[PDB]
C-alpha cells in the first residue's frame, strides 16, 4: 500500500460531527483505582470541560476542580486529542501538565461513551510509567451535566404561569394557530363545522389562511402580529416580560473564553440554545435541527433577519400584513426550535423521543412540566416564548417608524382591544385582527381540533433543507 | 407570484464569502461633508471594524476611535447589517447609538468597495432622525482598509541570519535540494545521470532516495526531511534566537466574541496571523483550496489533527523515523507553508503580484530581502514564521523518540551526526546518512544549471506556487 500524496480538508462526517456533540459540555469527573490520582488534584469533585468544533476532528478541553476551570489562571491540565478512528467505543486524548512548563503530554486516557446526559468511563495512564510494568490502577468516570431547562433559570410566577398552562389557554394557543395553517387545506365540510363553532381565521366567509396562496396579500399577517401582541400585554400585567433587545449570539468556542463556554452550558439566563438532539429514524429532521441550532446557521440566517427587520428601507416596503407573514413563515418557526429542548413526558419530565399527537389530550399534557416549544399547545409555557416574541412585537415599531420616515402620515395609530396598534390604511389591510371566536369553551376547541387533525413537531412540519444540507 | 412558505440554511455562496472577506478587519474611517459628523466623535481619526462569519451573511462591526475600539467599554456605534442583494457596487449597514440606551439604529449607511491597487469603502451616511424629504444631505464617509502587516514586519531578523538566509547560495540550496527530491521519481535517466554528474542527486549515488515516489514512505527520505531542517535550525539558531511553537496559532477569536483580540489579530502583532486568502487569476480550483486551508475550520479538521497525532505516543510508535518525516512533510508540511503565506510579492518593491515565480527564472531581484514568499522554497526560509513551525516540527522528532522510549525501549539509540544530535541506524531509523546535498552525498551556477535540467528541461508555458502544485480539494469543497 501507498501513503497519500497530499493533504485535503477533513471535515467530520454526520459521526464525527454527533460524537463532538455528545462530548462537548462540562463534566463532573471521578477517579477511582489504587493508582487513580493527579499531582495537585484531589480524586474526587473534579470537573472535566470539552470542546470539538462544529465539524471539527480534534478535541480540547481543561481537566481541574470547578473553580479554577471558572478562574482566569490556566488550569492544571489540559486535554488535547482527535477524533480519527473514534467513536461511542473508544475516545482517545492526552492530558498536559500546564504547571510544568512543557505541553508534552504526561497522561494518556482513553474512555467509552455511554447513555445526567450521557457518561464517560476509562482508564488514565501515566506516559512516565513503562508498560511493561504491572497494569496501573487508574480509572475515571465522568458524568455530563444536565443541561438546565428554560424553565429551571427563568421562573414564571404561579400567577401567571397559572394562566398560561391552564387547558383553556393551551387549546386556544393550538387551535389559533392550527385553524389559520390547515384553513387552505381542508374542505368546505371542515371549514362549515369550524364556521358552526365560530373558530374560522378570521370574519366569517372571508376568511384569512395564512398558509395559502395569498396568505402575504390576505392580511393573515396582520392576525399574527396582533393575536401575540395581545398576549404580550395580558402576560405583561402579571409579570416583568423584558424583549430581547438583541439576539443571543452562540456559543464562544472554547479555546477564546473558557469560563464563557463553561458558564454557557449553565444556561444561566435561560438564553442558551439547547444542543440538538438525534430523531428517532428522520435523518431530514435531525440534519434541519442541527444546522437550525448550529452557529452558521445564526450568522446566516438569523442575524439576517436581525438585520432586516430593523433596517427602514426593507420594513418600509412592506404593508403590516407582508411583514407579519414574512416574518411568521420564516424566523418564527425557527426561533421556536432553535431553542426548543427535548420533549420532556409531562408526569415527571424525562426526556421522551415522541411528540404529542396533536389531538391527544390525555390530562397529562397540561402539566406545567409540558412547555416544549415545538407545539404551540406548550410553546406559550416556556420563559423563552416570551423573550423573542417580544423582540418580535417590538419590530411593529420599527415597522411604523420605517413608513413615518419614507410614507410620513400614511401609518395612523390606533387603539384595537384595548392595545396599541394601528387604523387601517394603505399599509393596514384590515382593522379587525383574528383572536378567535371573541373577535370573529374547552370541549368546543377540542371538537374544533379533532375536526382538523382526526412525525415531528409542529413547527417542524414545514422543514426545508437547503441544498448544499 | 408567491412568497416562501418556509426558510431555509442559507449559507453564503462564493460571490458573498469572498465579499465578506474583503470587508473583514480594520478601516481607518473619514467623514466629508457640511453634515459629516457623528454624535460625540471626530472627523477624522475614526475607525471602522467589520466582521462577517466564514460563511455567515450578516454584517456586524463597531465604529469610534482607534483606542475606545481596544477598550473594554462598549464603542460608541455598533454596525448592523446584512450582504443579501450585497456586492462591490453596494453594501449597507445601519449604526446604532449604544449610548443611547436603544439598539434602534440611528444611521443608515451604503458604500461601494473598491481596491484600487487592501480596499477602499466610499459611500454616505444617512440621520434616521432627518426626513427624506428635506434637503439632500452632505455627509459622505471613506474608510480605507488597514494594511495586513507582513511578518518580517513584526519579527526581525538580524542582518546577520537575514543576510545568510537571502544569499544567492542559500536560496538556490533550499529549492534544489527540494526540488530534488520531489522531482526524482518522474525525471528521465538522463536527467538523473547529469543531476548525479553535478552530485545533486538525492541521497546516496545509484542508491537515491526520491521523496514523492511509490516507497517514498519506505526508502527512509523521511529521515533526510526531518535532518535537513534540524541543521538548519541549529545553524540558524546560532545567529539568532528562534524559540519553536509549542502550539500552534488558533484562528482569529471572531468579533462577538472579543473585539479587542479580533483587532489586535489584524495588526499580526506577534507574526503569527493567518494572511487572509487572496482570490488568483483564471484558478478558482487554487483559490478555494488556499481558502479552506486558511479557514477556521481546517484549522480544527487538520491542524488541530496534526498537532495532536504528532504528540501522541500511541501514533508515533507506529512509525519509523523514515514513515514519520514522510508522512509530516507531505501533509502537514505543505499546509503550514500555505495557511502563513502572505500574498507574493515584487522583490524590487513589494507590491503584491498575482504571477508566481518561475522556477527556473533567477532575475537577479528575486534575490532581494523582500522575497520571502513561503510557497516557494526558494524564498519560504526568509519569512519568520517558517522557522517558528519548523522548530515545532524539529520538536515533535523529541516526541517520537519518546513514544519508542515507552513502547520499544532501549531500540531507538541517540548518536550524533554530522555535529547534530540525531539517532544511529536500526529498526526504526533505516539509514545513517542524512542528504544535505553535495556535501554529505557529492557552487551558485551548478545550482541554477541543476534546477534548470529539472523544471527548464521540457516546457514552460496552470501557474501556482511550490507548495500548491500537489493540491487536492474534498469533495465537498467544489
Amino acid at each position: 500500500p501507498q501513503t497519500p500524496d497530499e493533504a485535503s480538508l477533513d471535515l467530520a462526517a454526520t459521526d464525527g460531527i454527533r460524537l463532538g456533540d455528545r462530548l462537548r459540555g462540562l463534566w463532573d469527573l471521578r477517579l477511582v483505582g489504587g493508582d487513580a490520582e493527579l499531582p495537585g488534584l484531589p480524586r474526587e469533585g473534579l470537573q472535566l470541560v470539552l470542546d470539538v468544533a462544529p465539524k471539527g476532528r480534534g478535541l480540547i478541553g481543561y481537566l481541574d476542580t470547578p473553580e479554577r476551570l471558572l478562574a482566569a489562571e490556566p488550569p492544571r491540565f489540559r486535554v488535547l486529542g482527535d477524533l480519527l478512528g473514534a467513536s461511542s467505543a473508544s475516545i482517545r486524548w492526552r492530558l498536559v501538565d500546564q504547571a510544568s512548563g512543557s505541553v508534552a503530554p504526561t497522561h494518556d486516557c482513553s474512555a467509552v461513551f455511554d447513555e445526567g446526559d450521557g457518561t464517560l468511563s476509562g482508564r488514565i495512564q501515566r506516559l512516565e510509567r513503562s508498560p511493561l510494568s504491572p497494569n496501573e490502577d487508574f480509572r475515571f468516570v465522568a458524568v455530563k451535566r444536565h443541561f438546565p431547562l428554560a424553565h429551571e433559570r427563568i421562573v414564571l410566577n404561579e400567577k401567571l404561569l397559572g394562566w398560561l398552562v391552564s387547558p383553556q389557554h393551551r387549546l386556544f394557543h393550538q387551535l389559533w394557530h392550527a385553524s389559520r395553517d390547515k384553513w387552505h387545506r381542508l374542505s368546505e365540510k371542515q371549514r362549515n363545522a369550524l364556521r358552526g363553532v365560530g373558530w374560522q381565521p378570521g370574519p366569517l366567509d372571508r376568511e384569512r389562511d395564512a398558509r395559502g396562496p395569498r396568505k402575504d396579500r390576505n392580511a393573515s399577517g396582520i392576525d399574527f402580529f396582533f393575536m401575540h401582541r395581545h398576549m404580550l400585554h395580558t402576560a405583561r400585567s402579571m409579570q416583568d416580560l423584558p424583549s430581547w433587545e438583541r439576539l443571543p449570539r452562540p456559543v464562544v468556542p472554547l479555546e477564546y473564553d473558557r469560563p464563557g463556554f463553561i458558564r454557557y452550558f449553565d444556561n444561566p439566563d435561560g438564553f442558551s440554545v439547547p444542543p440538538a438532539w438525534v430523531a428517532v429514524d428522520d435523518d431530514e429532521y435531525s440534519e434541519w435541527l442541527h444546522g437550525l441550532k448550529s452557529a452558521e446557521a445564526y450568522h446566516a440566517n438569523f442575524l439576517v433577519w436581525e438585520s432586516q427587520y430593523q433596517d427602514p428601507a426593507y420594513l418600509a416596503k412592506l404593508t403590516l400584513g407582508q411583514f407579519g407573514s414574512e416574518l411568521e413563515l420564516g424566523m418564527h418557526d425557527w426561533l421556536h426550535m432553535r431553542w426548543a429542548s427535548v420533549t420532556r413526558d409531562p408526569s415527571n419530565g424525562a426526556p421522551v423521543m415522541t411528540d404529542r399527537f396533536p389531538a391527544d389530550f390525555a390530562p397529562r399534557w397540561f402539566r406545567p412540566e409540558n412547555d416544549f416549544l415545538g407545539d404551540p399547545f406548550s410553546s406559550h409555557v416556556n420563559p423563552v416564548f416570551w423573550s423573542f416574541h417580544g423582540w418580535i412585537d417590538d419590530r411593529i415599531e420599527d415597522w411604523y417608524r420605517a413608513h413615518e420616515r419614507f410614507h410620513p402620515g400614511e401609518v395612523q395609530r390606533r387603539e384595537v382591544e384595548g392595545i396599541q396598534w394601528f387604523a387601517p390604511g394603505r399599509w393596514v389591510e384590515v382593522g379587525d385582527p383574528w383572536l378567535g371566536p371573541a373577535t370573529h369553551d374547552v370541549e368546543t376547541m377540542k371538537l374544533a381540533l379533532r375536526i382538523i387533525f382526526s412525525r415531528r413537531p409542529w413547527y417542524a412540519r414545514n422543514l426545508k433543507l437547503a441544498r448544499d444540507q
